[PDB]
């Protein structure tokens, strides 16, 4: 079962990391806590495809779905991700209905998409009789990043293939002319987010939302979002590593 | 210079970063923050010299000096780290004179040690003049874990091109049959520690030692100890990861 | 020379190897066997471009052509993997005339096609003489997966750049509504396969077809199958090891 | 739970994977098949530690317990392994009672050995009870491949922190002055293997051996050894492509 | 400050070292010397996102400007560049006013252009007001290679986003029907180059050209372009290793 | 045949090449020029094992022996290095005639050493008659750079099983209390070299000798030396560099 499939199925929300570091041993520590999926994020980080492949290993091990937020909404790109055992795919930077249905093309087996057919990984996982829950196997946000996404919001969640939408904050505050700060203020942006919430609720579709703290996310949780993900990996090691100097040199 | 013989030739101590997780984005923004010097641990993690190599790059990048702790006292080792930019070295599980002499060997060109030359990284920045400072650039510290290096403590000490000693508590403690929890205040263990620090200071040598929270490196450093390195970034994230699932998870 | 363009000049079709498992090892093994190609997957693989560029590099040592089965039919895709010393292109999912014309145009350089100069391996292999026969030491065989390919067939081997087609019989028969099984009985398909393979030879152009047994291979050679490949690494590794695991337990 | 001492624990031998090719996925499919084991050969390999450190990931979700066959019985070598969840170590030409020391030494903590504390998968795979059961979690094989080795079984065997010794019969026949064939049955080897096999068992001490074949692995069983390793993926690779090629360009 | 922007608001040009082999040594070392610039070539290169990423680090340790010659000009390919610290972008093969829009788009946050905002290693560099002065910190040059970007130079030079052009020399001589020869002498090829620098100079932008030896680069520097590289690090040691084997055997 | 074996049995000597930069494209091109073998760097390169393994492959292919210099005289490492195809074994810091037989042990199979079994290249490239010409295949070296050395020379030059010796000029200046420059002329150092070439000839053995230039190398090769190197890769392209970028800002 897609353990953020089986929280929705359960009528409750996911909780996922997010990690812009390369490696498999904090991904797995990570992947240990209480988290329902890990997204790694290939746009934002130096992670590449080869270093992927065993931190999605090492996420599903400690018992969390491997999800990735791609560097962009490419089928094959995406095809290649589901093939090593990506069972989340969060694309970034989708502004239109034609794009979601790029989004869900890449998501589904032929009749429903035009995905390629080597499963070489959810075959070990699954097994033969993969093919027919394929599908429910994995998890498809299209990301609402722009002003283009939000006047679009509607027709990209009439799009079958995909489970609902993900919103960027930051790169959304920065489209509307305000600052790209994490868990923002900005009464504009708060707006935007809740209006793309209930449309998206409104059409019997998830919403997902990126948040940099854990106020914001029990917040978003308390607003009934789907999927919260909950912080950078970097900026939370940042942050900690800044606390243990200060307490160290008595600051 | 070298920045933590810098803050020892200014009459006061070096705080150091302590990395277990390989990749060059931590070990920069790490680098960047109110460190004197960076560890990469070569002994307690999945690093590999492959993985080293550019995380060296990226500290120095960042303006803190590239520390390793090895994998062990192993003489060519050391010397490939040398010549890779690492300009301070913690040799673990050092028990004896002769092992302490085996490091200091490796640290110094002839007629000091036993160094092999080619310092690819070390002539790209000192210029033409680093031999002349080579001993100088690099910084040693022997390992004090087991009863054994903790009853050999004087003779550790006497040898002439190590700087000193750097105090492994969790497996001092294992070894004289306490639990090994991190910052351990096992009275026998902060009798032994205490003793060592004394020792060194009395001999005119460094004594430094490892930390896994800011509040126990603030002690160290009020107790006098000239390197403390605080916290290892795995334990730094997992505990903030921990931290922010619980503020967000919370009614 | 081109082995399997020799091949084919000498009357003669091409058995060629299929690697889904990174490491220039097996790569090498496979190649001094009797292949006279042996194709990289990096559709259906955890193979990224940082582990394929070595692998060409042992399939060449071992004395067979070096191919690749890329991701996408991607221009730029594809040069980078020619300037690698890749000497053939197979294109998954070319499902149209203008989708061929694609392949060939990164295949050749000007006038011919738009393929950017900087032969960096190739120039190695062929010399300073390497521009004027170029195209003759490259081969490119674009996919038929799709009923829409199946349909464009004759449109596809039009395409003037291109040597012909390569079947991928998996993906043909879930796109028909079929079982995605590697060497189908179903009626449909084998009429399908049949059907390209006498277009290809009407229009003076090669066929190839994916297998995943030695006997499924035997009849597609004596069915005058220009390209055959059998079988996946990683199948006959599993099947292999299904086998000495009976053999051990009495099973 | 150890899975190969569950199967001693439960009175039956337990049958592994041996891998000297590099990566992930074969090594998770192998894990999947029944296999009690899978053994990553790190002495007759191109794998390094950069790459056995995912592998060992790949193992674990597969349900097979990670083993290492190490490049040489070195303690710091073992211990970074243990560290990276490596939870069976076979250590090559161990030929004395103190190079089999040596090995137990590194693979229990204090009181028992000198191993140094810093488990990072094996805490995440065993959480906060390890220190208690470290000990149970690891399976230790001295090889027997030499005269000296041979001559000096009784002495090895008496070492209390290894569980036994694993033989290498080609390495074993190749020091006698014989070929070193894959499943030899020179009778001076084979009577050596015996003996050894029956000092073990004396001793209370299990015996595991190196076999190239599901056939010869059989036989091992039914002679009573504890640890049955077939085949190599490369040796088993080679033999199903070389099979399948056959049946190919058969008439 | 951008050190090649910092050349030309001081009203002189830069020079540029090109690596096509991957490894930070060399990049560093190279770097050092009197170069402004180093461009990482990702197109006619074995040079991979995982390999691009430490050379960057590298470089700018070294003191010169990290360069990128992209495979192609991908949007989301080079904002992950940007992201991982390429602080200048060369295009290939931009042959339209839309392609140069393309490359612009990428290289500018919104309302400027579409970049999709998380800059991890230029926030470590430019800190917290990175964002006011981002699209100043990088600098994009559209690759002129054919007739085609040649006949379309003056809709090119007319996008605001891109500081200029940088010419191809091998590509456009190919295209041209002419020998791919660096550093050539065809009259036709010169008075295209020639022709290319003018209109670029009349539009207010900068002029940039790839160079295979240094007299020809001292040429272009006295023509006025903006933008010189020379040399390939694989030709350079080409060439040298060439030269010191002939002054070995005395030939 | 290893073509530097085959210099020796046609009386002449051998050029090589050395390496310092990981990577297979400039392996592969300087290995294509006029060198008989190419040597990789372990002890003062970033080049780990996982690096220097298809560097191997790409020298073969090129046509010149892959030789290594590794990090120290480990049996296991030097072994390991064979197993992938290192066809020829330089040995740092080689003092002692214990030492020197630590090295042979390595080189040959029982009888006349102790290398384990398991020739996974090898056995590719020599075929099913490999066993009978092993140690053939092979060229061992043991380093003299140390006063030890020079005093041992007689009991080294005795080994049977190394074909000679391998003097590092710059460290064997360093050791006699002199400047460590490239192709040193210091009159001791001159007397040591010419010196240990002798007793090498007298004893019926190899000598070598690294150099830092072309000029230094036919010196040596005049001088009678059988083994000779120029230069290192960084060196050679860091000189090249500099020379373009002075004639590229001439006047
Ligand atoms: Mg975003
Ligand atoms: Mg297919
Ligand atoms: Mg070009």
């Amino acid at each position: 079962h897609n353990k953020v499939r089986t929280c929705w199925n359960e009528g409750r929300p996911a909780l996922a990391g997010w990690l812009q570091l390369p490696g498999t041993l904090h991904a797995e520590a990570l992947a240990r806590l209480d988290y329902d999926a890990v997204v790694i994020d290939m746009q934002h980080s130096p992670i590449d495809f080869g270093q992927v492949a065993p931190m999605l290993i090492a996420i599903e091990l400690g018992g969390a779905e491997p999800f990735v937020r791609t560097q962009v909404n490419d089928p094959s790109d995406i095809m290649k991700l589901l093939d090593a055992g990506a069972y989340g795919i969060i694309a970034p930077m989708v502004n239109t209905r034609a794009e979601a249905q790029t989004l869900a093309s890449a998501l589904h087996y032929s009749p429903r998409g035009l995905r390629a057919f080597g499963p070489r990984r959810p075959s070990l996982r699954y097994g033969s009789g993969y093919l027919a829950q394929a599908s429910e196997t994995v998890v498809g946000l299209a990301m609402i990043e722009t002003r283009e996404a939000l006047a679009n919001i509607d027709e990209i969640l009439s799009v079958d293939g995909i489970d609902g939408v993900f919103i960027g904050p930051t790169d959304l505050a920065l489209d509307l002319g305000h600052a790209p700060l994490v868990d923002t203020e900005e009464a504009e942006v708060v707006s935007a987010i809740a209006h793309v919430r209930e449309r998206a609720h409104a059409a019997g579709k998830r919403v997902g939302i990126f948040c940099g703290s854990g106020g914001f996310a029990r917040v978003k949780l308390a607003e009934g979002f789907d999927f919260v993900t909950a912080a950078p990996d970097l900026a939370m090691l940042s942050a900690a590593a800044r606390q243990v100097i200060a307490d160290a040199r008595a600051l």
